[PDB]
């Protein structure tokens, strides 16, 4: 394996490097709801949310994820 660490959009859902859509969203619901502002009682919860978000956005397109799975985020800085 490599170092952890890093941060990668599969991973930040759960799930597995090559999951399909209904896994992707699936997963992601279920933790969206953990993690929503309206469901959730305390802001640390809910500040997630964004984040997974911002992955399964990636990993629900065909380009957004192909591209991320041959290449992969990278270097990019926050």
């Amino acid at each position: 394996g490599s170092s952890g660490s890093s941060g990668d959009y599969y991973e930040i859902l759960g799930v597995s490097r090559g999951a399909s859509d209904e896994d992707l969203k699936k997963a992601y619901r279920r933790l969206a709801l953990k993690f929503h502002p309206d469901k959730n009682h305390a802001p640390g919860a809910t500040e997630a949310f964004k984040a997974i978000g911002t992955a399964y956005a990636v990993l629900s397109n065909p380009e957004k994820r192909k591209q991320y799975d041959q290449f992969g985020s990278g270097p990019s800085s926050g």
